[PDB]
């Protein structure tokens, strides 16, 4: 029973810090004065968003930053360490503007990680900001280096940690020891650049923060829950991209860690973590979404689930038909194809005209508008019941969630995930986890424990037969084979010993 770590990102646009006030929410709608001690007892972690890497191949504010506001919004987070000793307040480099393949700053990423010179620059300038303006670690939210670059990536995490453990000396820091964590991908496309190496990647990290949603969005010919859990049968499946990585294992070995098609959920991204031998599951974080993905031109039949649409990709949204009927914030921010959890409620509470459904295999809620043809899959105090209870089950480190301006006036979904983990009085033994589709691959990191008899030379042994020798149990690919398992490739390591 360690903590779990509960890990909040507070994002502020640049705008918003060089008018930066707590009490007008038309200039800025979620000030640090928001954050009241109750939740900065409930957080573990705030990730403040989003820092960059500059043309120099450091880290860097927004040059359009305004630093004694910048230096001001952030203090008024690190003041929220009094209420909670274990908080720490981050700091995130990146986020998809920024660093997806066409950002604005994506070659300075690509640059900075290069070569030895450029990454003990990049580090050093990630160690100086954190140590100029107070923060208490560093995250990395670059999406995503892509195989070639990886080794550099490595590389830079690996320089960084040894800087943030000589300053945690230093500081004497020992009872909060400075942190680095990343927000990794949290589906097998966008993982499939990096998994081969995944070990090495997480071994520097305090933890790896799984972006477990935006599994569906408006890019998807089919609508679908974007945070699924488990998988629903009716639903989509997709080709999985983690067999083509390069592994350098045998057809048998790639076809049992990773069924293809798959259903691309919550339990599977995780379970793709568990699957590599050196990644620990108290290193993993599951990321939840604080807010809604809607789409339009939706039919009936199964509440939108499943159904084609018209709900437009391009970024910025490209006309101003604000068609999230009901939606406020959406107006305000111009994108009808997202909404707070905030102003999800408000939605569902006033005359708009929607439903709320519950799918009982992927254990998530959505909306239906059977009048318009919308549809909105988000995230509930509901949903994170069954999240938090995978969470304990699987014994992962915690929770990490975009973003706390998208959580409603009183928090209810930071004080749920709190209660779930933290709660004397809460009890979930009971709840049921549902018969929605696992992931059901195995790889060398999450072998079963398994009985069988023990292997004997001389005996012949046909196609599936199991014997256990050396610590494992094994199965034969094809008969008759009497060969040591693990001698040769006729045997299938499969489970662990009992
Ligand atoms: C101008 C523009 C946007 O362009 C998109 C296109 C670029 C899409 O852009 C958008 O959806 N924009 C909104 C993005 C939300 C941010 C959150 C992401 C997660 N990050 C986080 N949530 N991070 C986080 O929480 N961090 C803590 C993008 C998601 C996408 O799928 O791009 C794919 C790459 C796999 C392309 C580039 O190949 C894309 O694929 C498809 C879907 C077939 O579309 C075409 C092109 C070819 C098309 C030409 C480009 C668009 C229209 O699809």
């Amino acid at each position: 029973s360690t903590r779990k770590a509960v890990i909040g990102y507070y994002f502020i646009p640049t705008n918003q810090i060089n008018n930066y006030t707590e009490t007008d929410t038309s200039v800025v709608p979620f000030p640090v004065s928001n954050i009241t001690p109750a939740k900065a007892k409930q957080l573990t972690h705030i990730n403040f968003s989003f820092l960059d890497i500059n043309s120099n191949l450091e880290c860097a504010w927004d040059p359009a930053t305004n630093d004694a506001k910048a230096r001001d919004v952030v203090n008024r987070l690190t003041a929220l360490k009094a209420h909670n000793p274990s908080l720490r307040i981050m700091f995130s480099i990146g986020g998809w503007y920024y660093s997806n393949d066409l950002g604005v700053s994506h070659a300075n990423y690509v640059n900075a990680v290069k070569t030895p010179a450029a990454r003990t620059k990049f580090a050093q300038s990630c160690v100086r900001i954190m140590k100029d303006y107070g923060f208490d670690g560093v995250d990395i939210d670059w999406e995503y280096p892509q195989a070639a670059e990886v080794d550099g990536f490595i590389a830079a995490l690996q320089e960084i940690r040894t800087l943030l453990n000589q300053q945690t000396i230093a500081d004497g820091r020992q009872a909060l020891p400075y942190q680095l964590t990343i927000a990794g991908a949290g589906g097998a496309f966008f993982l499939s650049r990096y998994y081969s190496k995944l070990a090495q990647i997480v071994a520097p990290l305090d933890y790896i923060n799984l972006m477990t949603y935006d599994l569906a969005g408006p890019w998807e010919k089919i609508t679908n829950h974007q945070a699924a859990l488990f998988g629903d049968a009716a639903g989509p499946t997709f080709y999985n991209a983690l067999r083509e990585a390069n592994l350098g294992w045998s057809w048998e070995e790639l076809t049992r860690a990773f069924p293809s098609p798959f259903s691309l959920t919550v339990d599977a991204a995780v379970q793709q973590h568990l699957m590599m031998e050196g990644v620990p599951s108290a290193k993993i974080v599951m990321g939840v979404p604080f807010y809604g993905r809607a789409f339009k031109g939706v039919s009936g039949g199964n509440g939108g689930q499943y159904s084609s649409h018209s709900t437009p990709g391009e970024d910025p949204y490209p006309n101003a038909d604000y068609w999230l009927v009901g939606c406020d914030e959406c107006v305000r921010d111009k994108d009808p194809r997202i909404a707070s959890y905030r102003q999800l409620e408000q939605m569902l509470q006033g005359n708009y005209g929607y439903q709320r459904l519950w799918n009982d295999k992927t254990k998530t809620p959505y909306l239906y508008h059977a009048q318009n043809g919308l549809f909105v899959t988000y995230d509930d105090a509901e949903s994170f019941k069954y999240k938090a209870k995978y969470i304990k089950q699987q014994q992962l480190g915690g929770v990490m969630f975009w973003h706390l301006g998208q959580d409603n006036r009183n928090g209810d979904l930071l004080a749920a995930l709190d209660r779930y983990f933290n709660a004397a009085d809460y009890d979930d033994s009971q709840l049921d986890m549902g018969t929605g589709l696992r992931y059901t691959g195995v790889g060398p990191g999450n072998l079963p424990i398994m009985t069988a008899p023990a292997y004997v030379p001389g005996t012949t042994y046909a196609q599936g037969a199991l014997v256990s020798y050396q610590g494992y149990v094994w199965q034969t690919k094809w008969g008759y084979i009497t060969s040591a398992p693990g001698s040769d490739s006729a045997w299938l390591k499969v489970g662990r010993l009992a």
